């Protein structure tokens, strides 16, 4: 039997205050049933962990939001990498993971790094700032467009286009289906920018068009992959420097260990994804008749995992809702884990480490002061606003 609930995790007052809700999903039993949207669920690490691991019986390309693409129309076409599975995932996957590399982590660095340390100078000059508009959108903004090579205009489209493919992974509730009449322009604006001769040489759109000329893919291929970095690739590390600036804000003396050690910039950051999950929830649907948790559940079943769940389960973590800047984080779901996890995950510590490393070096307090908002996403958790005074070093 698997126990039922009534809690709607693509709720406002859920989102406004998820914890009480979280802890309830994980103690009613391994699986559970969703009544508000006739789905099954797991949110304790063990099981989001199986699930992540095991893609042959877990498949992605039904979709990994609550629709089933076998039996519905998918809202855009689908990812060639996200929502496909293996073998067909392998070379779309390969192309990301060289664009996104280590070697070439190394050859942007320094560009990310003067910037960041420039970002808090400037913001240290006014003191009272806003840590979403003014840190975690105005910095990737700055670093992340032109290392994908995108011309000037229209950049305003892709925090919201973002927004919008994380709400449409969601349920068919008002966030989504809002999100989606207002598509049109910022689809049209990514659809464009996804061609080949509006990307600048030498950044990531250009590199990816590359493989078209040894026929690594075709050139249908080449602009849909292009797509998936402007999905993920922005509103992802927002949310997540956004995170690691609220968890140096509420835990004061994390911050002071940061500023006495600022080689732990990097591993304070992955603890704030662990900490607070910006991407929350991901589905996937059963291939066959599976045990899952002790429960048999059919085939062709989709089954919602709760990331952020899974990063806070006392199952797994020691004191899971502290913000510890020298935990083990390693094996945390916040990327994900397994053949999906996450192919930008170099790009994003990269940001997180050199804005925590500048805040590190430059800042000595971090007071919010003024009303906090949140803002309402499907699958994505983070602020809108976050007024802090930044106190100078
Ligand atoms: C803190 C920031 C980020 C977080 C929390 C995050 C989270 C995730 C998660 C949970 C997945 C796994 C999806 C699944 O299992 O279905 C994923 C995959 C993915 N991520 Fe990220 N991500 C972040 C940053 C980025 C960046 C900066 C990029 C690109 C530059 C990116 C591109 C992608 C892509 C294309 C996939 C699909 C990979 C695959 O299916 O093999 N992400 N990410
Ligand atoms: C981690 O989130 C995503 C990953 C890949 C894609 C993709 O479009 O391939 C989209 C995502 O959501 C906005
Ligand atoms: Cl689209």
């Amino acid at each position: 039997t698997i126990p039922h609930l009534a809690i709607d995790p693509f709720s406002l007052d859920f989102f406004d205050d998820p914890y009480p809700d979280q802890q309830t999903l994980r103690d009613a039993g391994p699986v559970v049933y969703l009544d508000k949207w006739n789905v099954y669920g797991v949110a304790r690490y063990a099981e989001v962990h199986a699930v992540l691991n095991d893609p042959t019986t877990f498949c992605s390309s039904r979709g990994v939001g609550l629709s089933d693409f076998k039996k519905e129309k998918p809202w855009r076409p689908p990812s060639l990498i996200l929502e496909a599975d293996p073998p067909a995932h392998t070379r779309p996957r390969a192309v990301l993971s060289k664009v996104l590399s280590p070697a070439t982590m190394k050859t942007i660095r320094d560009g990310f790094a003067a910037a960041a340390d420039a970002k808090v100078d400037e913001l240290l000059q006014r003191g009272c700032i806003d840590a979403i508009a003014d840190l975690a959108e105005a910095y990737p903004l700055s670093v992340f467009p032109d290392a994908m090579g995108l011309k000037q205009e229209g950049r305003e489209h892709l925090l919201p286009y973002a927004g919008l493919v994380f709400n449409a992974f969601g349920p068919p509730n008002e966030l989504r289906q809002t999100a989606i009449e207002r598509s049109a322009p910022h689809q049209a604006y990514v659809n464009e920018q996804c061609q080949r001769p509006n990307l600048a040489p030498g950044g990531f759109g250009a590199c990816i068009h590359a493989f078209t000329d040894t026929g690594e893919i075709t050139p249908d291929e080449a602009p849909l992959l292009v797509r998936s970095l402007l999905s993920a690739g922005l509103d992802t590390t927002v949310n997540g420097i956004g995170a690691a600036v609220y968890c140096l804000a509420r835990f004061p003396g994390e911050l002071q260990r940061l500023r006495s050690d600022p080689t732990l910039a990097r591993n304070a950051f992955e603890e704030a994804v662990r900490f607070e999950s910006p991407v929350q929830t991901f589905f996937r649907t059963t291939t066959r008749e599976v045990e899952l948790g002790g429960a048999v559940i059919g085939e062709g079943e989709k089954v919602l995992m709760f990331l952020g769940s899974a990063n806070r389960d006392p199952r797994r973590w020691s004191d899971p809702d502290l913000y510890d800047i020298t935990r083990k984080t390693s094996g945390h779901v916040g990327f994900g884990s397994g053949v999906h996890m996450c192919v930008g995950q170099l790009v994003a510590r990269l940001e997180g480490e050199v804005m925590l490393s500048a805040l590190a070096r430059k800042v000595a307090a971090i007071d919010i002061d003024g009303p906090v908002k949140r803002r309402f996403n499907n699958t994505l958790r983070g602020l809108e606003s976050l007024p802090v005074k930044l106190t100078p070093a």
